[PDB]
């Protein structure tokens, strides 16, 4: 009875690499293959590692073992028959990588010095890495700071690609994003991809957008010549960039998003934030979270609730240290509504303000305020009161704003009275 420990090695084939756990391995036991004879050892050096396995699959050839993961450097698959092995790296490990290609292990071998049978054989397949993409977001539109809910976003997902072992090709490469659900689909025509800042043959370059529940995923995968001479653009950059219309405020604040880069062409629409044992497991972007917040104006009359009669009007902007408006600084829009009017109850929410954003900045996450570089503060001004009140003459200072560790929705209470 005889073993193959299976030694994951990150690096580049030649023609000593750091061991690397979580990497999956299936064994198959190739058929009708007897090594104690002249038929099977002939037969052994004729095989076609296409007739045993061929588009991401095994073929007929071939009966599976069993499948795990590299563990303190090494799968062992333990108690086998004598036989020809074939060992298959997926695409299923703890991380994504460029996977090794399939191999042939005969078990038991020889031993190198000549002394004896090798029962407890050891095979060194190389796998590449891949590096974490960078997602960032960018204001789009500078009219008013920031992405506020009834403005877009822009997402920059920037994704290298790796060199892989010499004469090997990439078996696809595909770039996902399942957006946060407060966002709408993409814009089609804001969608952009370049590699080493050239754009791509469109029709290399498929992009796609589907629904997973209430979240729009979008795909990014290249395919045909672009696909092929990837092998040639080590360490250059693919470039995803897309718009979206940021829709609603996030219940918790937070507009949170990753992409993920998967080396693989998946016939279904894959989700990269899917689960189980089996999922083709992405490389994870690194995270972007745009920071939101609310302002509840409780407005009272005197002392008094408002009721059917009195009603007031605020516009929200943004005021300097001394408390005064920001030069020229316009009434902040949120969802396409520019003032805001208090109920009955006194009411007025402000909601789906976007603060800010923490993201990675020289491979640290930082945050940035979107408001920066205007005034210091928000503020509330009253345009319109109830009749025989007298109007606010000052901004009312609203403090609202986030930081690297907000992860909740930032909110402010504003109690006014109107005072006759
Ligand atoms: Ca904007």
């Amino acid at each position: 009875r005889t073993s193959i420990a299976v030694h994951a090695l990150m690096g580049l084939p030649t023609g000593g690499l750091p061991k690397v756990d979580g990497m999956s391995f299936t064994l198959y036991r190739v058929n009708e293959i007897d090594l104690t004879t002249q038929a099977g050892w002939d037969a052994a050096s004729k095989i076609k590692l296409e007739e045993l396995y061929t588009n991401g699959h095994p073929t007929d050839k071939v009966t599976k073992v069993a499948t795990k993961k590299t563990e303190g450097g090494v799968a062992k698959f333990d108690n086998l028959t004598p036989a020809l092995y074939l060992v298959v790296q997926e695409l299923n490990g703890a991380e994504a990588v460029v996977r090794s290609q399939p191999f042939l292990v005969a078990a038991p071998q020889t031993n190198p010095t000549g002394d004896g049978w090798l029962q407890d054989v050891h095979v060194y397949p190389k796998h590449q890495a891949l590096s974490e993409p960078v997602k960032t977001a960018v204001d789009p539109d500078a009219t008013q700071p920031g992405f506020s809910v009834g403005e877009n976003v822009k997402y920059r997902v920037a994704t290298k690609i790796p060199e892989i072992a010499s004469n090997t090709k990439f078996e696809g490469f595909t770039v996902a994003d399942k957006l946060p659900a407060e966002l709408g689909k993409p814009d089609t025509n804001k969608i952009t991809v370049t590699l080493g800042g050239k754009p791509i043959n469109s029709t290399d370059v498929s992009v796609q957008t589907y629904q997973v529940g209430d979240r729009t995923v979008l795909s990014v995968q290249l395919a045909g010549a672009t696909l092929q001479s990837l092998d040639q653009h080590k360490d250059q950059e693919l470039v995803v960039e897309f718009e979206a219309p940021v829709t609603k405020q996030p219940e918790n604040g937070q507009l949170d998003n990753q992409a993920w880069v998967l080396p693989s062409n998946p016939t279904a629409q894959w989700d990269p934030e899917e689960s189980g044992d089996a999922a083709l497991r992405g490389m994870p972007s690194s995270r972007v979270s745009s920071k939101f917040g609310q302002i509840t104006i409780e407005k009272s009359f005197d002392g008094n609730t408002p009721g059917a009669d009195r009603t007031a009007t605020f516009q929200l902007h943004r005021c300097e240290a001394d408390g005064s408006l920001v030069k020229s600084d316009p009434p902040i829009s949120l969802d396409g509504k520019q003032e805001f009017v208090t109920g009955q109850d006194g009411k007025a929410v402000l909601s789906g303000i976007h603060l800010g954003t923490l993201q990675l900045e020289s491979n640290v996450m930082k945050y940035t305020d979107a408001w920066a570089g205007k005034g210091t503060e928000f503020c509330l001004v009253e345009t319109a009161t109830a009749s025989g009140y007298e109007l606010l003459p000052k901004p009312v200072i609203v403090k609202l704003e986030a930081n690297e560790s907000t992860n909740v929705l930032v909110e402010q209470k504003v109690k006014i009275d109107n005072k006759k």
